[PDB]
């Protein structure tokens, strides 16, 4: 099934947040309505934040994360969980090899803000 | 019932990240076997990293998530998502006022790293 | 937090299914715009369906569950998920007494049906 | 990423039960420790339930659900929820065609019972 694709409300500000725990460099990609909004990039075996940003979801909502490691897609994972009616996240995990520990990038958006 | 504790496996690293969306200032704790590990303070109505820590979940695994606002105890909403069986998100949410939007603190947990 | 209350999207058919665990009679009752839309009751400690329907969000696509035990109302927890952007689980535990399980009645609406 | 595949604590019981949404004769196969351990099948466009059955996650705690529709394989989608660090719900999706609403057969697993 296709994963790090999420339909937002329309015209929101969301969080975006990626994390790193891998020997490579991972670039992450966010697209708003099929086109490129941001690209984090970093190298971390610590978490390391190696992007954040608050983007509009614009007039359609869609928002889709890629990840890539030396232009090679990772395999993702994904899920949107709400709590108490409210508060919105979209997780991604992505897995750059073979030990699949899904963490290699990690990637969090959260809506609403403010 | 009880928000904001989680029982991670123990002795085993972890990411704790928050995010700050309200006109108060938040004072993030993190609680390891019932101990402050981390704190985060700030302000901001635009989703600002308030901080990020890795921590060790050590011995019992108990971790707690506490939010306050000038000394008042946020309300708290949490869960925890598991994604491929490999890659846990522990999620909070807070409320310091009446509008219920719960974003006011959001804590992310995540783990395994590396 | 408030718990149990979900917005679906409106004029959609769901599913709502409920499991019991525990010595007293569940009673489940299901609102949709804050009206009594079904009631199932039962008695297992061995997760046994006590009920399964499928109901129409209405115009507001207000959903909520309740849970009591000969009139206590028991305590919720709550969740929405939703995988691959499409599949929606809106999942209710509830508490009827001091062991803290909160399985006493689950509840499982899921959404789209057909 | 595998999907369908959940580690349960050892020896201990859950319920598993399985709806249908499709025009195709789901079937829902159920592996403990990788041997079949209880098989549903049903017809239903409305959310029937076409299985509901407590078994034992034996020794390992491995637990995996399979769907297929008329001997092809669907594509899985699935991940797990835990609610008041307590309360466990393994979920499952699943599409059998082309329209992507992963609905066709789809499994809970909730877990303490009793
Ligand atoms: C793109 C890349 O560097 N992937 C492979 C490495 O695995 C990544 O980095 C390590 C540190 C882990 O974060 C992995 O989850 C991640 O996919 C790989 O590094 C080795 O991984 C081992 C487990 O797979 C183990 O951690 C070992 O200590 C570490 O060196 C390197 C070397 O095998 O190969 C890359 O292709
Ligand atoms: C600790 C505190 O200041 N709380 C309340 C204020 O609401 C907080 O800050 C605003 C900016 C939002 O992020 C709220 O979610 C958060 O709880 C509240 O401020 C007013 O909140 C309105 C919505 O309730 C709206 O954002 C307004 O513009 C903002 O000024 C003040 C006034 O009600 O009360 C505090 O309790
Ligand atoms: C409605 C009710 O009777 N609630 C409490 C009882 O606990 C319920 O039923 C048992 C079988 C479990 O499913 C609980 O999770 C559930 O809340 C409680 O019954 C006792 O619960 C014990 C565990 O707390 C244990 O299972 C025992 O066998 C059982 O008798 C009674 C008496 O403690 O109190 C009610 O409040
Ligand atoms: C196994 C099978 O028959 N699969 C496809 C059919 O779609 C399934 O059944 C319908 C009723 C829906 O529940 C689908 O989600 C499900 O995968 C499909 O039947 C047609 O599906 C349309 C949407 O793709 C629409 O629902 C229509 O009413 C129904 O006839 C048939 C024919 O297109 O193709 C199979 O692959
Ligand atoms: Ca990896
Ligand atoms: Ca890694
Ligand atoms: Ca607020
Ligand atoms: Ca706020
Ligand atoms: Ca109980
Ligand atoms: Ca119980
Ligand atoms: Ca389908
Ligand atoms: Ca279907």
């Amino acid at each position: 099934a296709t994963q790090g694709v999420f339909t937002l409300p329309a015209n929101t500000r969301f969080g975006v947040t990626a994390f790193a725990n891998s020997s490579g460099t991972q670039t992450v990609n966010v697209l708003v309505n099929n086109e490129t909004a941001a690209t984090f990039s970093g190298q971390s075996t610590n978490n390391a934040v190696i992007g954040t940003q608050v983007l509009n979801s614009g007039s359609s909502g869609k928002v889709q994360v890629q990840v890539s490691v030396n232009g090679r897609p990772s395999d993702l994972v994904s899920a949107q969980v709400i709590l108490t009616n409210e508060l919105n996240f979209a997780l991604v995990g992505s897995e750059d090899g073979t030990d699949n520990d899904y963490n290699d990038a990690v990637v969090v958006i959260n809506w609403p803000l403010g």
